[PDB]
């Protein structure tokens, strides 16, 4: 069974969580058909989505909303999740007490599933999850000890084997909690392993709609970590998932003819250029951000699920 009962307390003051939430042309507290966008590591909401799902979700009839947890999604993934939980509580009420879809890139999907696993109050407020290149198992390519003995807190947590990914898995988080679509690529240069088209893949959730692009488009089809978010193929799958009556993308809605790895057709020329350039801010932000030589401690609500792991303060104990 999943964690149940009360939501964990926020470590951040709520006013700080509110400051990280924005909607385009609307207040989060009075918004029609919001979609909550959760960005990837090293980026803000606008940096992740200005070139793709902010305009694309608008043209599908949603009000694009996003969180930008400081600094650039580099802090503790457990803190980034508080931004999302507060945003769901706010947007649910602000939209007339209606469930809303959540759309994510990279760590944003890990954040979404962490929130669903450990904050039971939001399960009934999230309609569906559309995750592009989510690293629910982390990645073996993270290299928190690569080129420098200190790395951002969330880089430690997204390393395969981390206490965080261990606790997510042991608490039941690798099975979908709301209707979920995961779109990912075997050629992802940031998140691996993704090659098996099976539960071994970091983006795979049991009972989710798990769409490895090469399983539809062929073994030699190439989209990278950013293209998993921005490509025309990704748009067709994401549009399917958002419109589906089941809450998940439908195999009937996309096919080999949608296997275009370039930025979504409906983007402006300036958006397509920006979409192709995606990753660079969120490679550089690392440089100027918080860095440490250990994985952040697990919050008490998650510690029983990673017994035997090791974090900054010592051995994980319940
Ligand atoms: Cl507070
Ligand atoms: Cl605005
Ligand atoms: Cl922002
Ligand atoms: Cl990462
Ligand atoms: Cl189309
Ligand atoms: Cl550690």
């Amino acid at each position: 069974a999943l964690p149940s009962g009360s939501d964990p307390a926020f470590s951040q003051p709520k006013s700080v969580l509110d400051a990280g939430l924005t909607c385009q042309g609307a207040s989060p507290s009075s918004v029609s058909k919001p979609i909550l966008l959760v960005p990837g590591t090293g980026t803000t909401g606008p940096q992740s989505f200005d070139s793709n799902w902010i305009p694309l979700s608008a043209q599908l009839g949603y009000t694009p909303c996003w969180i930008s947890p400081p600094p650039f999604m580099l802090n503790d993934t457990q803190v980034n999740t508080e931004y999302m939980v507060n945003a769901i509580t706010t947007l649910y009420a602000g939209s007339g007490n209606n469930k809303l879809p959540v759309l994510t890139w990279s760590q944003g999907g890990l954040v979404a599933q962490w929130g669903l696993t450990f904050f039971p109050s939001i399960r009934s407020k999230v309609d569906r999850l559309m995750a592009f290149a989510p690293d629910y198992k982390g990645t073996v390519l993270a290299g928190p000890l690569d080129a420098l003995a200190v790395s951002a807190p969330s880089v430690w947590q997204q390393t395969t084997g981390s206490a965080l990914t261990t606790a997510l898995r042991n608490a039941g988080g690798l099975t979908q909690i709301v209707p979920t679509t995961n779109l990912y690529s075997a050629t992802d240069e940031i998140c691996q392993p993704q090659v098996s088209n099976s539960p071994l893949d970091s983006s795979y959730l049991f009972n989710g709609k798990n769409v490895q692009a090469q399983a539809v488009c062929g073994p030699l089809f190439v989209i990278d970590h950013a293209g998993s978010l921005t490509s025309q193929f990704s748009y067709v799958v994401g549009r399917s998932a958002l419109r589906s009556t089941t809450g998940q993308a439908r195999s009937a809605d996309y096919g080999i003819t949608d296997c275009n790895p370039l930025p979504a057709n409906d983007l402006t020329p300036e958006q397509k250029v920006a979409a192709a350039a995606l990753l660079a801010p969120g490679v550089a932000a690392i440089v100027a951000g918080p860095k440490q030589n250990c994985e952040p401690d697990l919050m008490p609500y998650a510690r029983p699920f990673a017994v035997g792991k090791r974090t900054c303060s010592g051995i994980v104990t319940p």
